[PDB]
């Protein structure tokens, strides 16, 4: 068995490797890549995403997106309050001031520290899923908005055709800017690549050891356990590295700096930071080898987890079972 330790892995394609995505995905996970939860790529040299990043300060957030904490340092919750529309050069230069911007630190490991101790006496701010893409219409190798998509993927192995369409999303972050521990909605693969400015820290817990997450989450958010069964549905809860420790959870962490994608894997349970501004672009995925683990995924019917239309037909699909529940859910 390939990585046995579930060790994050970290991938540099030749250009020729480069051209076909879904080979390469194949081609990590026969390295054991996937027991991870996340594995790092690192593009060849010679790649870019596009030109330049010099007229991207006029895309809009319509709904920027305020993160306040409650609870202790290392075990809280937070919630989203919806401010008023910026630019993202508005952004940019709100993230760049005295009252957000990163605080000097020594290296990666100094800056967790401070993360840990101090985000939840600060509240930063952030976009988040602005559909969209700063991919080069001409970038033709790992050129999110040009994936195949779930629904044809679905099509080719169960021979169902389904609406919906899937289309990669933006992120404006800046320091402290949070991503409660979560996996992918139908327990998909996500892709996700750091397309300017300061690091994301990732934590994975390797998705053959997500129910000792869920078993610790459900310990340290008792009353959010109670209201639903699959509560990290909601997308709210944090645990630092120290509690995972303390708690014999497996977990691992790496930083992506600009430039690098991020693959997470089926069930592969995540969460993480922005160093200080940046600006990220994500898009769920599948695989054959995915179709099992959305057919046993997790669902929230509490009403909690509001998700799209696009997960409709999946769960119809795959959770005949379980449809009408999580439908009234959405209703
Ligand atoms: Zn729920």
């Amino acid at each position: 068995a390939q990585n046995p330790n579930c060790n994050i892995m970290i991938f540099h394609p030749t250009k020729e490797e480069f051209n076909d995505f879904d080979k390469y995905i194949a081609y990590m996970e026969s390295q054991g890549a996937h027991r991870a939860g996340l594995a790092k790529i690192i593009p060849p040299k010679e790649w870019k995403a596009r030109e330049t990043y010099d007229n991207i300060s006029e895309i809009l957030i319509a709904t920027p997106l305020q993160q306040v904490a409650s609870g202790r340092a290392g075990v809280f919750t937070q919630y989203h309050k919806k401010k008023k529309a910026m630019t993202v050069g508005e952004y940019r230069h709100l993230a760049n001031s005295k009252k957000y911007q990163t605080p000097p630190h020594q290296n990666f490991e100094d800056l967790e520290r401070k993360y840990w101790k101090n985000r939840i006496y600060n509240s930063p701010i952030y976009g988040a899923d602005i559909s969209g893409s700063l991919f080069d219409e001409n970038t033709k190798q790992w050129n999110l908005g040009h994936l195949g998509t779930i629904q044809d993927l679905l099509e080719k192995e169960c021979g169902v055709v389904i609406e919906g369409v899937n289309t990669p999303y933006l992120y404006f972050g800046m320091w402290k800017t949070t991503f409660a521990w979560h996996t992918e909605d139908m327990d998909l693969y996500s892709i996700n690549y750091l397309h300017l400015g300061e690091p994301k820290t990732w934590y994975v817990v390797p998705p053959e050891h997500g129910q000792r997450l869920e078993r610790l989450a459900r310990e340290l958010f008792p009353g959010s356990s109670r209201g639903c069964g699959a509560f990290l549905r909601h997308k709210v809860a944090l645990i630092s590295p120290t509690v995972l420790k303390e708690n014999g959870i497996p977990f691992n962490r790496i930083t992506q700096e600009a430039g690098e994608f991020m693959v997470t894997f089926p069930y592969g349970y995540h969460a993480g930071f922005n160093h200080g501004f940046n600006c990220a672009e994500a898009i769920n995925f599948a695989t054959p080898r995915w179709i099992d683990y959305g057919k046993m995924a997790s669902q929230c019917s509490c009403g909690e987890a509001r998700v799209t239309f696009s997960m409709d037909a999946f769960v119809r699909i795959l959770q005949p079972e379980r449809y009408d529940l999580w439908k009234r859910g959405q209703d």
